[PDB]
């Protein structure tokens, strides 16, 4: 037993599942053993870039939208930057904001509803376990989300997100709700039951904000998702 | 379902319900006319035409290797111009071997659409189509001429319809009709075609009247009688060709609208007769963007979305020099090689010794050459009073994006920095910008500053001496006709001067600087001194020896500024070089 007590001994509701993400999104106290440094999806500590949006992620996951990775809108930082920088020196580095998460089944309706106004700017992709696949993405084509331009060189594009790779990743992206977390609990115990109601019948989601010279809209998508549900 | 060439391409438009247009031309009897018509093919291609049809006659030697011959005109339309063509063919006074040889030659030239014609004095187009199918299978498109008001040689119209049945069922793919004067005639013979089991799509042909010779030309071509209404309209204006052009445009617009609104017409064939204005106006009245180069090439070149910037003021030589390739670049340019040098036209749109009045008959010194570049860039008339339309490297008026590089560019060019290609830094403008908005309409477009020029031995030396003060920021490349090569670019890698960011797509980089393909542009760039401007002068003269000295000893230089969100340093590097001189 290493991560059980860090993820909580007994889950009273989905709120006890939300309470595991916020204690990963900040170093914070717990009923026993304090800080948790891991989730099934998130074996790295938060990258230094995450400090730009840590307060937003804490807000988002405390509202029940269960973020499992992100990026900010960077708009051409120097390559040498210790927070957001890579490749040859002196060049530039760019990003699109990114927000990948799970939600309660009722919340996916809410998200699709609010995307009816942002479906030009925000590339979105929702998927339930067994298959229920909704997107505004180009049918086939990958979306580039981190790229860089370097003195005397070709454009480098290290981070890309796309509907085929996402539909493949989904088959692991649900399995470890059981294989890592759910397998800790007793057979059909109230914790296992609320985890199974979170494994099955629950939407994995991806969002990308394409308009990177602007402030990141993904927080407003989630705020309006919440508002709508409310 | 899947789609391919042949009927499936036009079946795509049929299913999508998109109306299209096609143009049909004639081969000229002179080489100059051939060049003019090739330029015309380039100009019409932007009108979104389905295909180009080239007529065939035996008196003009169409199967021969003369440039005026129809076969080479069609080949130039496709291979060296990038436009799909449909080749007409007639087999009167021809044998099996001749037809087979001509069809094989069409094979070798990439020609894949063939029109079957019987001509006027192998007895029928049925034999031609059947022989084509038997000897070359289904590799080629086959289309047969249709006769709505019946063949003049035929006793009965129903017999003509039956012969059309047989010809279509033999090997034909599409049917093209001749001139008309009433729309209802289209409908009646279309219904006849349907009722006889002919299921191929029928496309109507249109002759746009443009002059008084059109009436005689129309009568001779179609053997039909002009209606008394049109003649009476034309008779009182028998010497106002321009007015008849407007009247014919109106009549053609009415006919085309009636044809299209029917829904049985998938497209239109227009008999241009090697005339542009009326056809273009008609097409516009009936109702460019994917890359900063306004068209990517058609034949075997759907893959091209990156090419080197060097040729971008002169694109048709790049297409011609690269026609050997299969690896037409898509992705990071990283592969296609111009391991090539060639025999040529090297002719402007102005005649061979006509533009001498704009470049000057008499070069006094290099300081006269320096004004020809500046007169071009300024749009200013020469000492003769003639505005310079082009220079040997750049047959165009230079682009709207280079209006940002007007006053500074011509200012530094006066000083012996003879610029032949250039570009602004852009810093992430929205897509659909008026001067740099290429690609998908949502997104952003980005560019580095670029400058390319010839310059003197002294000024090149100076610049080599200076660039050390910017060499972290400026990639530079310098070469001469002697092959002396000096450059500061990493491992000779390409340099991505333009790119765009678009929702849901990977990053797109449509133009690139490349120090290896600059070795292949170099030879073309220097040779365009002697082979267009030197040879425009007499064989031993001040003007020839001046141009041969410029060819012999100027450096060719290219610079790129990598700090694209900051102000351009190419302005304030050549000025940092002018200072040093003194
Ligand atoms: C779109 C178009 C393009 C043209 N292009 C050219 C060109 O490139 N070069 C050129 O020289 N001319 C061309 N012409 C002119 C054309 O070739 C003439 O109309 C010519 O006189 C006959 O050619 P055809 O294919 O229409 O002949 P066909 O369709 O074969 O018709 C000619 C006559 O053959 C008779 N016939 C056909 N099959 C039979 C049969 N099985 N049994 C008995 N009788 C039969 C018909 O009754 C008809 O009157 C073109 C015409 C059109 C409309
Ligand atoms: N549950 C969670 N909520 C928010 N962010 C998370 C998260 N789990 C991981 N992350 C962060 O999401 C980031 C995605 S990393 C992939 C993109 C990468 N930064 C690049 O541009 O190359 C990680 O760096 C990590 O710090
Ligand atoms: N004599 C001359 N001096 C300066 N620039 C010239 C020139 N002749 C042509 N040019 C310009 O050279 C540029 C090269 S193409 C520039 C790159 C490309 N348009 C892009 O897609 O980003 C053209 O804009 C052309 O107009």
């Amino acid at each position: 037993e290493e991560l059980l007590k860090m993820w909580g001994e007994e889950l009273t509701s989905e709120a006890s599942v939300f309470e595991v993400f916020v204690l990963y999104l900040s170093g914070e106290p717990n009923r026993n053993g304090h800080k948790v440094t891991c989730l099934p999806w998130n074996d790295e500590p938060l990258a230094a870039e995450t400090s730009l949006l840590k307060e937003e992620l804490l807000r988002v996951n405390r509202q029940g939208i269960l973020t499992i990775n992100s990026q900010p809108n960077i708009n051409g930082k120097p390559s040498s930057d210790p927070i957001v920088g890579w490749g040859p020196s002196g060049g530039y580095v760019f990003q699109k904001a990114y927000l990948e998460f799970f939600t309660s089944r009722e919340t996916a309706e809410a998200l699709l509803q609010v995307l009816k106004k942002y479906e030009l700017r925000v590339n979105y992709h929702l998927v339930n376990v067994k298959g229920e696949n909704i997107t505004n993405a180009p049918e086939l084509q990958p979306n580039a989300v981190t790229w860089g331009i370097f003195p005397g060189r070709e454009i480098i594009q290290p981070t890309v997100v796309d509907p085929v790779s996402f539909m493949f990743w989904k088959d692991e992206a649900f399995a470890l709700w059981i294989e890592q977390w759910g397998k800790l609990y007793e057979e059909e115990s109230p914790s296992r039951t609320i985890i199974q109601y979170i494994h099955d019948n629950y939407f994995l989601v991806n969002l990308v904000d394409n308009d990177f010279p602007l402030d990141n809209c993904l927080w407003q998508v989630v705020e309006d998702t919440l508002e709508l549900l409310n």
